[PDB]
DNA sequence: CATTAGA
DNA sequence: TCTAATG
């Protein structure tokens, strides 16, 4: 956690790059197992030597801890650090919809920059258009504050619709969190679960009502079940307009939104110790629902919730408010 | 790990 | 269809 973090660090970074500037899966997947491991150990490493002995430790990565043990740099870390065309792949990726695969294609015509964006939407999609529009929208936190304010107005939709329609605003925002990246929000309705084949509209009517308000700008995917898009608070009275947001709404079948809405509201670790616990307590989770453990190894049969408790419930724990899911 | 675009 | 990019 901080004994091994140098290692550990200069590690994904290359492993990272491997990914990224390179088409190396392997050499990019060996310095994550090792990384992921010396992160484990339970001590100083003071060599390579020491290091190698372990599970995913070859020579090649063992001389480059060296190397960093001795000397705080690397050379292929320095080298790579600076090499234009690799920092470009890095960069052109942080455009929504830019992969990797594309943040390479786009060098080799030589679209390095921003502006070398600009100059050819053309050879952007959709996706990647909007991702250039609002860059720098993309990039910034979301006040709480600001957060409120577009709950508050989905909510209004959604119920004014059809007011059978169930909302939950899941996410760090939801864990109480000062600030947030994009809206989530967890869809469902009665009228739709597990087996009834779909209803569509469901999830077009309100997008539909989002965008008719104009608080839904953009549609970067709209599919039968997940709406990828972009929102914005009315700009007031104006001197003041309000930034480009990312947003995403999702249907789910109601028998299994608290799973998902357990689920997607997290944390990263409090759902793993949560699952790591029903497990004990007999159980399974997963992003949609919680069956019962049987003794032949494995086991079915989806357990019935009706709240965020039921789930709690069954695996007998302590209900913890959505503040306190922070681990 | 599953859902959408696109080509 | 596969292959990409997002979560
Ligand atoms: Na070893
Ligand atoms: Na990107």
């Amino acid at each position: 956690e901080t004994l091994n973090g140098g290692i550990t660090d200069m590690l994904t970074e290359l492993a990272n790059f491997e990914k990224n500037v390179s088409q190396a899966i392997h050499k990019y997947n060996a310095y994550r197992k090792a990384a992921s491991v010396i992160a484990k150990y339970p001590h100083k490493i003071k060599s390579g030597a020491e290091a190698k002995k372990l599970p995913g430790v070859g020579t090649k990565i063992a001389e480059k801890i060296d190397e960093f043990l001795a000397t705080g740099k690397l050379r292929k870390l320095e080298k790579i650090r600076q090499d234009d065309t690799s920092s470009s792949i890095n960069f052109l990726t942080r455009v929504s919809g830019i992969g990797p695969s594309a943040a390479r294609k786009f060098v080799d015509e030589g679209i390095k920059t921003l502006e070398d964006l600009r100059k050819n939407e053309d050879k952007l999609n959709h996706h990647q258009r909007i991702g250039l529009k609002y860059f720098g929208d993309f990039e910034k936190r979301i006040p709480r504050e600001e957060m409120l304010q577009m709950q508050d107005i989905v909510l209004n939709e959604v119920k004014k619709v059809d007011s059978e329609y169930i909302a939950t605003v899941c996410g760090s925002f939801r864990r109480g969190a000062e600030s947030s990246g994009d809206m989530d929000v967890l869809l469902t309705h009665p009228s739709f679960t597990s087996e009834s084949t779909k209803q569509p509209k469901l999830l077009h009517q309100v997008v539909e009502q989002l965008q008719k308000v104009h608080f839904i700008t953009d549609t970067l995917s709209k599919g039968e079940t997940k709406f990828m898009g972009v929102c914005q608070l009315p700009s007031k009275n104006d001197e003041k307009e309000y930034p480009h947001r990312r947003i995403d709404i999702r249907l789910i079948p109601k028998d299994q939104y608290y799973c998902g809405v357990l689920y997607f509201t997290g944390s990263d670790i409090f759902n793993k110790n949560m699952r790591a616990h029903a497990l004990e307590k007999g159980f399974t989770i997963n992003e949609y629902t919680i069956r019962p453990l049987g003794v032949t190894g494995v086991a079915g049969e989806p357990l019935p919730v009706d709240s965020e408790k039921d789930i709690f419930d069954y695996i007998q724990w302590k209900y913890r408010e959505p503040k306190d899911r922070s681990e």
